[PDB]
């Protein structure tokens, strides 16, 4: 019994998984174009409050996420950051905002969500527009590694726990293919992974946007699957 997998989660429920003291991932499943996929997000203790990273991919899933957090953890989710503009990151922002959660994303993510017709986080995160940029946000550091899975993708580091949340710029070890690359920059993705590797060499856990956490090997693995895809 370990990390919850796609066939173990019916669409509509949410699981929480303890990563480190004060750090959990959240896992839910959603259908898209006629197939079912898991996806991850993060929850980080922020004093006596919680910071949420990414929705649970859908309105119902995200309402279930809030209910699961309340049951299991019982501290208020005050703020959320979405790490890029796709529905597995922002779908559910309307639920969060109606629940009083202040929602944030980079201006790039906000513009791309608006243009695509996805739900739009409220507040812009400045200081992240150039590759290599980093800012603090509560108990995490936000890092813009460059264009990869999407042009706006952000990664999240929890310094107290050495947890690197790569989001969809990072793939799980069991992958051989590169996921949904419709909005990817395949020319820049390897360079962006190299920036992550250089910036977070002490990460002890690496969490992908979809699938199982592991160690630092997920970074080079991601560069390899991107190469396999390109060719
Ligand atoms: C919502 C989002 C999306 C919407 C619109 C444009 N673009 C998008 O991405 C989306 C919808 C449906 C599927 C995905 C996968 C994905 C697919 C396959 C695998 C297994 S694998 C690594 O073995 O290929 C995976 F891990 C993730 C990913 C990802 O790659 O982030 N995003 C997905
Ligand atoms: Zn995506
Ligand atoms: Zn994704």
């Amino acid at each position: 019994g370990e990390y919850p997998t796609v066939n173990e989660i019916p669409v509509g429920e949410v699981r929480l998984y303890q990563i480190a003291d004060g750090v959990w991932s959240h896992i839910a499943t959603q259908s898209f174009d006629g197939a079912v996929y898991p996806s991850n997000g993060l929850i980080v203790r922020d004093g006596d409050e919680l910071l949420l990273i990414d929705t649970a991919w859908g309105a119902k899933n995200t309402a279930a996420l809030l209910a699961e957090i309340e049951k299991q953890i019982g501290l208020p989710v005050t703020r959320a950051v979405s790490t890029h503009f796709h529905d597995d990151r922002v779908g559910g922002v309307d639920v969060l905002r109606a629940a009083g959660v202040a929602t944030y994303a980079s201006p790039s993510t906000r513009r791309l969500a608006e243009a695509e017709g996805n739900e739009i986080p409220t507040h812009s995160l400045e200081g992240l527009s150039s590759s290599g940029d980093a800012v603090r946000f509560g108990p995490v550091e936000l890092f813009y590694p460059g264009a990869a899975h999407s042009t706006d993708n952000l990664v999240v580091y929890v310094p107290s726990a050495n947890v690197l949340y790569g989001g969809c710029a990072v793939h799980e070890l069991s992958s051989t293919s590169a996921g949904n690359v419709a909005d990817a920059d395949l020319a820049e993705w390897p360079t962006s992974v190299e920036r992550i590797q250089k910036h977070y060499p002490e990460a002890e856990v690496v969490i992908p946007g979809h699938g199982l956490p592991g160690g630092l090997d997920l970074l080079q693995h991601t560069a390899n699957v991107v190469k396999a895809h390109k060719n």
